[PDB]
């Protein structure tokens, strides 16, 4: 339906991505995006070994013939992350594109360009965009204030960050945060996007491997129902409104608040069992504000279809009729 910069640049059927997902982002969604026309990804963190890492590629490529990328998302966590041997992973298994996000990306991205591995980066501000421009990515995801996980600390919404990005960068753009419809999608094309990334609305379909408690929280719940935790640390990221957001709120409220004082809260561990046992309330777990837009459960071949036909509509019909 619609050909971009995007759609040309990496050889998928419709202008839509489905980025990085903790926890979330394994074979089941991906493969199932892939197979809807999109680009899919793995996410690389959520399997706890280089070697398991192939074992998910190898089990996607069971589910889907369509090609796939992978999300390598750059923890500040000091922990033993060998990233290095992931990259090789991931290389080594035939990964045509993967999309970066995180610090100081550079030596993972010179990596993957080197073999031949067409990388996205995912970035919170035009300043960052240009650096991975200069880096030599084949594209930019611009990450909006509305985005679930971390916006950074600008503070900058994409319906002004994206133009402000447009207005600079060289290589494709992909808007990403607050997007769920063809309304957002002919937005961002408009605003000089070329495509779309989404994670919350990809949490609200029939085969992401999540819970149906999740699915149905997400369908309850309106845009104002997210909080921003470790804002005090710098460290923001947006999450569905629960019991443990609201208690780290309270937390850095107080004052002096460490890591430390939230780790147990925040943890990793506690947030991946949200997903699996639906206890919405066990842990942090992400969530955008566009959740507010969203309340239904589509197969993802549907989703992305009547999102583009959507998209279409809006321009020969709504659009195209103003001018009439
Ligand atoms: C459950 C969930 C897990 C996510 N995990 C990661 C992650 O590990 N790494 C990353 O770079 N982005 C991650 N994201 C962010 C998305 O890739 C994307 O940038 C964001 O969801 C866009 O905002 P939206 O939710 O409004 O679509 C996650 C989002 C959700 C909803």
């Amino acid at each position: 339906v619609f050909r971009t910069r995007f759609t040309e640049t990496f050889g998928v059927e419709h202008p839509i991505m489905q980025g990085g997902m903790q926890w979330v982002g394994r074979a089941e969604m991906a493969a199932a995006v892939a197979n809807a026309g999109g680009l899919a990804t793995l996410s690389a963190l959520t399997q706890p070994s280089p070697e398991a890492l192939a074992a998910e590629i190898a089990r996607c490529r069971e589910l889907t013939d369509r090609p796939f990328g992978v999300n390598l998302t750059l923890l500040p966590t000091q922990k033993p992350v060998p990233y290095a041997e992931y990259r090789a992973a991931i290389i080594e298994a035939g990964i045509r594109v993967v999309e970066t996000a995180g610090n100081d990306p550079g030596e993972h991205i010179a990596e993957f360009r080197r073999h031949g591995v067409k990388v996205i980066h995912k970035c919170t501000a035009v300043r960052h965009a240009l650096k991975a421009e200069r880096l030599g990515v084949d594209a930019v995801s611009i990450d909006g204030f509305e985005c679930a996980g971390h916006p950074g600390e600008d503070d900058i919404p994409g319906l002004v960050l994206l133009p402000a990005a447009a207005n600079r960068l060289r290589v494709p753009i992909i808007a990403s945060g607050g997007f769920a419809d063809g309304r957002g999608l002919v937005a961002a094309l408009a605003l000089g996007a070329d495509a779309i990334n989404m994670g919350t609305r990809f949490l609200a379909t029939r085969e992401c491997p999540i819970h149906p408690a999740v699915k149905a929280a997400i369908r309850a719940a309106d845009e104002r129902s997210t909080d921003l935790i470790m804002r005090s640390l710098r460290n923001t990221a947006r999450v569905a409104r629960n019991a443990i957001s609201q208690e780290v709120l309270a937390i850095e409220a107080r004052g002096g608040a460490g890591y430390a004082d939230i780790a147990a809260l925040v943890s990793g561990q506690r947030g991946r069992q949200v997903y699996q046992q639906g206890d919405t309330d066990l842990g942090i777990w992400s969530a955008g504000m566009v959740q507010g837009l969203i309340d239904d459960e589509p197969a993802c071949a549907e989703l992305l279809r009547d999102i583009v036909e959507q998209a279409r509509q809006l321009v020969r019909q709504r659009l195209e009729g103003m001018l009439a």
